[PDB]
């Protein structure tokens, strides 16, 4: 079947809000007279159960003409975007209608269907027409509720990844999304992209962007995997190789975001999983992809610090050596560094080293002896500086005593280089 | 004879809005509910007419309450369906409320020839099919356009005897007149005694529409040639003097409203028109409508007073003179009054009732001083009274002035 009568759906799972404005939406479409159609994910999402409040209108006319006639009779702000014929509309319910003009008896579902056949897999290649003639009707071309009904995912047609190399990555995603499997061909058909060199035939920033889609949907550990096993990774990354124990570590890292964003705060998960797929990299091939991806330019210290004090850091754990050791690792690092760091680390390791951390933002007070005091009185720039680090970490354990440690520390420096008062 | 009219951009064109997408949303249910949806009646006229109307009836085939319920489920209000009539009210936010009710198709005919007159009659079915199509089958949009009061068919007053006071009401309205075989069939109606045979309050509320609208003296002079009058209140004949009456009346009830307040002039036409009433007379005409008991009295206050107070407006007497005929009297009864008076008399009947309204504070003294003084009983009030006039005709201390009244009021007779 090509079409079907979802309008009785509609009814039963459409908040009455937004099941009105789409007999609205639909009726401006009769009088302005526009074919009028809801499509993409909202469809997908409607014969799903899962809710979704974002709603893509597609207009057989103008999207501009349509919009602006439609906001006469709705409260709210009309954004228009007169190159290439979109407009988004917002209203009081804090949502925003999407529209935008179809590509271009009546023929209309040579048209529609013409802007559905554009899209990238089947589930998101449905539409419903809100037209009040025919205003339950479910627009399926192209076996997408089939393949919702079977939790299959499906490109459209043979050249949807030469088309659109992003869709490598997409498909990967919607797997996670929804627990949902890429049928036999359209892996076939990855698989060729991914090795003929389609993607690095895509833009940087168009990868960055789907790639942060993915660390953002569910088990993006799953992800990688499953980009490890079509062999994206590479083709993403030159010089990474997505071996068992960078995948030890991605498990590792992924486990434990969760505890750094709660403890630390906003954790760019896409700059943690840089902290892997880049270890290593050497000053050229660092570049290519810096320069590439663009990405912060400091990166390398913190993922070379990490690269290089690993198994320092791992000894320390080791043999539990008290706590003032391993301040300088930690010392004012990324979140996506305290991440790289817990990516060695697993079982007690992982814990002992978590109390470290603890502490280290944590006791870190160093409450009385301050910057002003010091003027009693040494003049220094950097002595001042060194000073407060030395009291500072004493206290990384220090018992009690905020001011007389700074006077037994001051014992080590008189002596040897520092002198002078 | 062209039935079917687009108003559809006009409906676009004036309704507001938020209105619009209810019409468009009430249509759409229909649809969805398999009912044919119509706005009718006021709202149709009026629109056609430019004239602002929040009133939104709507009419249905199929079922006003199953309807009602679907709409419900996607409006926000309080929905009362008044089970018994099929009809059902939406109350919604925005202080709105809608009316629905229940019946080829074109059965919303046999439904909208039950009305009154032709420029009611019409409807606009709302189903997104047919949006804006006005359905016009008795000419509604031929006398809307020419000004024209016409009733649908021969029985309408026989129906409705209501009718001939809402067609005159029409007339002053919208500034329209009655054409000639509705003329002929309300005179009729009303010689064969119909408007006699309906109910008190159906009529009396007719009465106090006419009135609240907008040229009250003409609609009361209208329902005079009709013969309506002598057949509301039987013992009242509209002669030339009762018209004198009331164009005095309908020119001070203004004034009066700006220096009295509210006047209800159901109640002031009343007192020009149950002049001379036997008791029998006016019993029955109090019980049939529902006049306060005490009216028939007040009617008379002023009747009989008016010579007396013409003589005493020529012979421009002191304002003690005056009191006692507006004492606490009904600002009805102060328009009573007016109605006997024009230009030069009028005008000083006004500036006495200004004295007598103001130049009525007794500063100080008022009944404590009295008690005090040794005085008790209803004389405390007599005292008080006697102080006030001498008072309205400018006076001195308050004391100075019950100590000349007592021990005036003392010769006399012993207070």
């Amino acid at each position: 079947q090509i079409f079907r009568d979802v309008s009785k759906l509609l009814v039963e799972r459409v908040d009455p809000k937004i099941l009105n404005l789409f007999r609205l939406l639909g009726k401006f479409g009769d009088e302005v007279n526009m074919p009028v159609y809801v499509v993409g994910g909202f469809v997908r999402d409607l014969l799903l159960g899962i809710k979704n409040l974002d709603i893509d209108i597609v207009v057989e006319g103008n999207a501009l003409e349509f919009a602006e006639y439609a906001k006469r009779f709705l409260p709210g702000k009309l954004v228009k975007h007169d190159k290439f014929m979109t407009a988004s509309l917002f209203l009081k319910g804090g949502l925003r209608i999407d529209i935008a003009t179809a590509r271009l008896p009546d023929v209309e579902m040579s048209t529609i269907k013409k802007d559905l056949y554009r899209r990238d897999f089947t589930i998101n290649a449905m539409a419903i027409k809100l037209n009040p003639k025919d205003f339950g009707l479910l627009i399926d071309f192209f076996g997408g509720y089939r393949d919702l009904k079977e939790g299959v995912i499906r490109v459209l047609h043979t050249l949807s990844f030469v088309d659109d190399p992003t869709r490598i990555l997409r498909a990967i995603r919607f797997e996670q999304r929804f627990d949902f499997r890429i049928e036999e061909t359209t892996e076939r058909l990855l698989k060729q992209a991914v090795e003929e060199g389609y993607l690095e035939r895509t833009t940087g920033p168009r990868l960055r962007q789907e790639l942060e889609k993915i660390l953002e949907e569910k088990n993006p550990l799953k992800s990688i995997r499953r980009m490890a096993q079509f062999d994206v990774i590479k083709h993403l990354f030159p010089k990474t190789y997505y071996t068992p124990s960078m995948d030890e570590k991605m498990e590792n890292l992924f486990r434990n975001i969760p505890w750094v964003e709660e403890n630390f705060g906003e954790v760019d998960r896409f700059y943690a999983v840089l902290h892997v797929f880049l270890e290593f990299y050497d000053d050229e091939s660092w570049k290519e992809v810096r320069d590439r991806y663009s990405l912060r330019r400091n990166l390398i210290n913190e993922i070379r610090h990490v690269e290089k004090s690993a198994p320092a850091l791992l000894e320390m754990l080791s043999e539990r050596v008290p706590a003032s050791f391993v301040y300088p690792l930690v010392k004012g690092v990324s979140n996506e560094t305290i991440c790289h760091f817990l990516a060695y680390l697993s079982g007690e390791k992982e814990g002992l080293f978590k109390s470290y951390l603890l502490k280290i933002k944590n006791t870190k007070l160093e409450k009385i002896n301050g910057e002003y005091l010091i003027r009693k009185g040494i003049t220094s720039g950097k002595i001042i500086g060194e000073v407060l680090e030395k009291i500072l970490m004493k206290k990384l354990d220090g018992d009690t005593r905020d001011e007389e440690e700074i006077l037994e520390e001051v014992l080590a420096s008189l002596e040897t280089e520092g002198k002078l008062a």
